[PDB]
């Protein structure tokens, strides 16, 4: 997260810290006791870890719950080329113990787009401005969705890549306010409601005006798949 | 087809006439002896007929090879909301008789994106100008590829629907030359190469400058699905 601030320890109990390996981490959201929603491009291995109730990566916290992935459910229509439908569902081998520091983030009751100018927040352990490595403590920044037509104009992504109707832009026309490397998969909340999944921006150009954050919109389509997968398995 | 002309009987032996029902028809392309490529939104029913070597819908022709669909293969990631990935492979119960009036249209070698200004054409038995009734004879129109960026400008689709990198726009800036209802599924030919499949325009406004024809681009992802589907047997 760039241009944000360190949140109050455990003030965002739905945040999931995904420790992929020693060189990369991602974020996610607990949408069910045994289900985590993250980005499809976030690669997991035997060295990865799904941590709940955390604030600091290193610090040993009693609230943390390190869970295991029973099975990965990437969005079948994911297109790694443009990062379309960049969503992946993590089924946990055991139900997370829901409490005050570990809670569920409910899905959007409807999959409607987000109007430009709406205010949204984004949390994560990704890198910041004055740093190259990830942030040890959770951070969040306030941003605003940019009209997707602007998201595609010459001052921005300029059809490279194209931002479709299942994606939202958000950040700042001036920049400085944005999610970075490590925040991928972080749940995008607008006006207090889960609306998207952090997907991508300009490589190494986090916070740069031309690369406002891009999030997968929890549209009707995506929503129907998510719900179908939670109940489809056992 | 609007703004075109009646082709020479059987001068486009690769064209497939899809008689869906009594109220609707579509077009397609014979990409293999027993394989027809058409649009996913073209609905077929028990009494639908895949007519080959046709020119007239009504008139009786000895070059016609009335076929039947053995199984439909719609694009697994086709989105009916945005007509995204609007494609469908039809497997015929029996292979066709390749002759002078019945040919196989070759698949693109590379899933390139046609450059703006390129000359292309489209044939179909769809409706024409001032003549709301579906043409009885096959027709083709010479069209040009319209820059995707322009295809999304305010003076056009204005990012709604949004035309992605997997879709191309062709027709005319001044309008008048465009594919129409009934021409769905028809193959887009550019420089003599199969480059796309007819998908949509503007409801009852084909030929309108504001809404140039949108064609699914035969990109790599799409071509692979095609080549991967045929080989599959079970």
């Amino acid at each position: 997260i760039i241009g944000g601030n360190e949140v109050t320890p455990h003030s965002r109990p739905y945040m999931v810290l995904l420790s992929l390996d020693r060189k990369t981490i991602c974020a996610g959201a607990l949408i069910a006791k045994d289900w985590v929603l993250t980005a499809a491009h976030c690669n997991l291995n035997k060295r990865s870890q799904v941590i709940l109730g955390a604030h600091s990566i290193t610090r040993e916290e009693p609230t943390k719950q390190i869970m295991l992935v029973k099975k990965e459910f990437p969005y079948p229509c994911y297109d790694p080329a443009t990062r379309e439908g960049d969503l992946k569902l993590l089924q946990l081998t055991e139900k997370a113990k829901i409490n005050k520091y570990v809670t569920i983030l409910h899905l959007p009751k409807k999959g409607d787009d987000v109007k430009p100018g709406t205010m949204c927040q984004v949390a994560g352990w990704g890198r910041t401005h004055n740093s190259a490595s990830w942030s040890d403590t959770l951070r969040e920044v306030n941003i605003t969705i940019i009209d997707r037509k602007v998201c595609n104009d010459r001052n921005h992504y300029n059809f490279n890549p194209v931002i479709g109707m299942n994606m939202v832009c958000a950040g700042s026309l001036r920049g400085g306010r944005d999610s970075c490397n490590g925040d991928s998969g972080s749940p995008l909340l607008c006006e207090g409601v889960f609306r998207g999944v952090t997907s991508f921006g300009l490589e190494n150009k986090c916070g740069d005006p031309r690369g406002p954050g891009v999030y997968i919109l929890l549209s009707k389509k995506h929503l129907n798949w998510i719900i179908m997968t939670i109940k489809g398995a056992v």
